[PDB]
């Protein structure tokens, strides 16, 4: 009997440090009902115990493991049959990627893996690409042919938010929670600590807000520092939130682990939002008026290069996100399976795709699109190209390399939804204000008129969104 | 066998116009399992058919009734035992009404009647009185002793709104929907017309906004016109909503009746909201600044009398809201029961209490209190007295005279919440602006400073309300 001949539909990996305890006895005297194999793992402190599973012996095998409390992780392995279907699906998607992804392809993927988190994110990306085709087409038309553009951006942004929040997401949430199969991730008072993070986030947020400005002037005074400042700042936020964010989560010690991580990404979001949007809004509104304010030689690069520095940081997040064999006499097929399990545990790409992380780059991109479309008409087309190429790469990495986290058969968005609504409103007001100021630019109205206009647009844009939300809720 | 000897736990009143058809044959050959009596009703086209009911014969009798589709209404009558229990509860409540109403009395009433609507409204009123005690105490203290009052008003308003919306309302809704007993009320494209109501509501809204102003000057030019205008304006709004609101409701022809009623009360709320608040804010913001604007002799009555006119209208709504015997040889108790049923069918006080109407009067009082507390410190105490007396009167009228709408045993808020939230936010902003304007009054700052301060207060109040909502939802 070989590893492949067993054809494991389930993988159990348990610590080998308890060799004196020899936990392998526990997994074998309960093995009397279904066959299993054992073979030492990647390192000297782990071992791989592949076992075949079915709906009949669904409950008891996991119930014993839960009480054992020494299994390091559970891997719902794809066998040859499922993997062949996944290969066929990816080969179909690879052909003629120019066409927009279709819902039948989405349905086939959701049925194959029955993974709620994969289906939810992939639904959003296909919807975003589909709705980005018309808006980018208008952006192409306005540039070639040449106030109408501003209103289209306003209506499209609110319509996309309204449709996703209340028309498509509820259907997908019900479909994914209807499966609600065994989740190996979940298996195996907040008023005080959460409030204290806002001031320290503001404290550090203004530090790198000024730090980016100070280092920006360094390049003017001096091409190499361009890379340095766009690599040191992401390091600075990574080192800062490692010594701050996870301490706050630890000392808040919430019972549930699923919502503890969602608080971590909320804290990680406020820093990046303050360090990637507020500088953009400040620079855009203070480029021209500062000249008539008699600053302190005035140059175009204080905003062109500043824009370049901030946008390239987001594409750096995009770029970053994108003996044993001989002893066991493993055949070629077996060695492929063993290396697959090792890649699931150690290789970063073999890890489960972080739903919060992947949604983060799509949401941050959505903010940049809406809140800077009015100044760059060709921006939507650039986003559509990036989204199409990021769809195929994320699809491939999620079905062929990403760690599966839901079993074929049952065994007994959240913050980002509110972020998208906040982004849509903020993008709406910043779009109208730019149209009301830059259309006749260096400011033709005093600051009282701009602020009053912004408030009026903010309230009406809030009103229009509820009107859209009510209409979709009725159906 | 007399009427009282039957002791009806259920009353069926059916149309007597079909005397040739004589539906009484149906109600008597479906009477084969439980005893019943028949006796002619108040008028020549109605008849009263009292019947005893129990959990055993619960479904089929009502199924046959709804099949007949000629019963005019269904009355879940209170027998002698239930009426005695209600009398005892009311007698207990009447003793020492000075004390704040207690939750055990509320629980006893809710268990006695099992009426979700009565329980919900009475819970809201008791909570309002309990939360109104401390604010009125602070008002009395600030009046006797002499910014702190403004901040206390803001915090109290937001805290009460959050607590009622997310701490007590869910529990009461769950408790009332757990009963969800037989509701005789329910027994027996939307954007099209509803959006068109706003412009016509604004069209008339400015008409009586100016009409109240124009008639106000008539009194100055001239005591009787006070009563004349304060009675003509409600008549005008009533006739306008009779000739406008119900046509829109009919031509929207929504399937359900409960949401048709809620939309009707929503339409009636917009007119009264505008005509009862918009003049108040306009006068409160324009009584002093108009003098330095060189109007057209200035007096105090242009604001004092206007305030009296607008306040007295609400108290007019409060004031308004607060042969057969011989032929059948009815006994004294039989005649009492028959007259009770007649008062249920015809007497206005015998009709079901309108949840929307009473909630509307309470919400208008809350809005007035929150939006004009800062200028009249003793307003909360008058509000508390009025709420206590109206609580007593409403409790008596609901438990002794109001038409029951829920059977003892099962047989198989909405808009006002958002209204309360909006009223709380508006009261917060108006109180803060009044505190920022009147503390050094005739205006020490330009309109831009006032508008910016108002916008900032509105945003921070929305933030504080959301914070309170999140804390309350956490538990």
């Amino acid at each position: 009997q070989t590893i492949t001949s067993l054809d494991p539909n389930c993988v159990i990996v348990f610590n080998k440090t308890s060799s004196a305890n020899e936990k392998s006895l526990n997994v074998e005297f309960k093995r009397l009902n279904i066959h299993s194999i054992i073979e030492p793992g990647h390192d000297l402190q782990t071992s791989y115990a592949f076992i075949r599973i079915h709906q009949d012996n669904a409950k008891p095998l996991f119930s014993f493991l839960q009480n054992l409390d020494f299994i390091e992780s559970i891997i719902p392995y794809h066998d040859t049959e499922l993997s062949d279907d996944l290969h066929k699906l990816i080969s179909i998607s690879k052909s003629k990627i120019l066409e927009a992804p279709k819902q039948y392809e989405l349905y086939n993927l959701s049925n194959l893996t029955n993974n709620p988190k994969q289906s939810l994110y992939f639904a959003f990306l296909q919807n975003y690409i589909k709705w980005l085709i018309p808006f980018s087409f208008f952006g192409l038309s306005i540039r070639f042919l040449s106030s109408t553009y501003s209103l289209f951006a306003i209506l499209w942004t609110l319509s996309f938010t309204a449709f996703w929040l209340y028309k498509y997401e509820p259907f997908w949430s019900d479909r994914l929670s209807k499966y609600s199969s065994f989740s190996t991730i979940e298996f195996l008072v907040i008023m005080l600590k959460k409030c204290c993070f806002i001031p320290v986030a503001l404290l550090f947020g203004a530090i790198l807000l000024s730090f980016q400005l100070y280092c920006f002037a360094l390049e003017i005074f001096i091409f190499l520092p361009t890379i340095l400042i766009c690599t040191f700042t992401p390091v600075l936020t990574v080192i800062y939130n490692k010594y701050f964010v996870e301490p706050m989560t630890k000392w808040e010690n919430h019972s549930s682990v699923v919502n503890a991580k969602k608080s971590k990404e909320a804290k990680n979001f406020v820093i990046i939002f303050l360090s990637s949007y507020v500088p953009l809004l400040i620079t855009l509104f203070l480029y021209l008026p500062m000249g008539h304010l008699l600053t302190a030689i005035i140059d175009t690069k204080r905003y062109e290069d500043q824009f370049f520095y901030f946008i390239v940081i987001n594409q750096l997040i995009q770029f970053s996100m994108e003996s044993e064999i001989g002893k066991a006499q493993l055949s070629s097929s077996d060695m492929k399976i063993w290396s697959k399990v090792k890649s699931y545990q150690t290789d970063p790409w073999g890890a489960t795709f972080d739903l919060d992380a992947n949604f983060k780059k799509l949401l941050l991109q959505f903010g940049y699109l809406v809140m800077f479309s009015t100044i760059w008409p060709l921006a939507p087309f650039i986003c559509l190209i990036v989204n199409l190429i990021v769809y195929q790469v994320d699809l491939r990495k999620a079905v062929l390399y990403s760690k599966p986290e839901y079993f074929p058969f049952p065994i007994y968005v959240g913050l980002w939804n509110s972020v998208l609504v906040m982004f849509s409103i903020l993008g709406c007001v910043i779009t109208a204000t730019l149209t009301y100021m830059y259309q006749s630019c260096p400011i033709n109205h005093s600051w009282i008129n701009i602020v009053l206009y912004a408030v009026f647009i903010e309230h009406v844009s809030v009103a229009i969104f509820f009107l859209f939300s009510s209409i979709l809720k009725s159906s």
